[PDB]
């Protein structure tokens, strides 16, 4: 009766880089709406019920409401732009990622 | 009775780079709506019920509502643009990704 | 009774680079709507029921609503553009991806 | 040598009701020019000249000059009219114009 | 040598009701020019000249100059009118104009 | 040598009711010019000249100059009118104009 087990994950939710490295840029001249909706939502619902069990699982969702009624721009909207986002994203390293995962079993 | 098991994942939800490396750019002159809807949604619903069990699983979804009523631009909308997004994304590294996954079993 | 098992994944949901490396760019002159709808949605629904079990699984979906009523641009909409997106995406590395996955079994 | 003369007019310019009983009415909605030019002009030019007599009779006439360059009516011109000129011009008199001009000559 | 003369007018300029009983009415909504030009002009020019006589009779005439350059009415011009000119011009007199002009000559 | 003369006018300029009984009414909503030009002009020019006589009779005439450059009415021009000019011009007299002009000559 020699029992030997190596096991990584049995019941797991792994979420990496969720809503990540994000640039949201707005240059309105006039009358502009920008909307960004990033729900990162995670649920383990384990449920045991019965016998007239009245379960009402109701996660209210998000709401966005916009009402513009009176908007007038009588004369002038002018946008003179030179330069957005001068980005040198320079990864210059000759990196070494050594990832040892070694599995020795002598029975 | 020599039992030996190596096993990585049995019940797993892995989510990598979800909604990732994202650029959202708006240059409205006049009267513009930009909408971005990134729900990253994850559920393990384990349910055991019965016997008049009345289950009401209702995750409200997201809502977006836009109402513009009065909008006038009587004279001038002008957009003179030189340069957006001067991006040198320079990965210059001669990287080494060593990934050892070795499986030794001597029975 | 010599039992030996190597096994990677039994019950697994793997999602890599989902909604990833995304550029959304809008240059409206006048009267523009941009809509982006990226739901990355993941569900393990394990259900055991019966006996008048009334299951109502109802994930509300997302809603987008746009109503423009009064919109007039009496005179001028002008867009003079030089340059969008000067992108040198330069991967210049002679990378080495060493991926060892070795399977030794001596019975 | 009995000389008797009755004589009314020898050298006469008579002008009665000249530019008279005049109604000029303008109800412009938008962009209207109304021009009225009533010169009542009277000249007795008695001239005796000669011998290199250089006569330059030059009555400058009237000038009217209208220059409209930039005229825009972007949205609305509305004219709702009930009643112009409710005129009871009522001459109600049984007038008597007795005009005696009697010419008695007993020679 | 009995000389008898009755004589009314020899050298006469008579001008009655010149530019008379005049109504000029303007109800502009927008952008209106009304021009009225009533010159009542009277000249007895008696001239005797000669011998290199250089006569320059130059009555400058009237000038009217109108220059509109920038005129915009972006939204609304509305004219709601009930009643102009409720005129009871009531001559109600039974007038008597007795005009005796009697010419008695007993020679 | 019995000389008898009755004579009314020899060298006469008579001007009655010149520019007379005049109503000039303006109800501009927006941007209106009203111009009225009533010159009542009277000249007896008696001239005797010669012998290099350089006569320069130059009556400068009247000038009217209007220059509008920048004129904008961005939103609203409204004119609601009930009543102009409720005029009872009531001559109600039974007048008597007795005009005796009688010419008795007994030679």
């Amino acid at each position: 009766k020699v029992q030997i087990i190596n096991k990584k994950l049995d019941l797991s939710n792994v979420q990496s880089k969720c809503g990540s490295k994000d640039n949201i840029k707005h240059v309105p001249g006039g009358g502009s709406v920008q909307i960004v909706y990033k729900p990162v939502d995670l649920s383990k619902v384990t449920s045991k019920c019965g016998s007239l069990g009245n379960i009402h699982h109701k996660p209210g969702g998000g709401q966005v409401e916009v009402k513009s009624e009176k908007l007038d721009f009588k004369d002038r909207v002018q946008s003179k732009i030179g330069s957005l986002d001068n980005i040198t994203h320079v990864p210059g390293g000759g990196n070494k990622k050594i990832e040892t995962h070694k599995l020795t079993f002598r029975e």
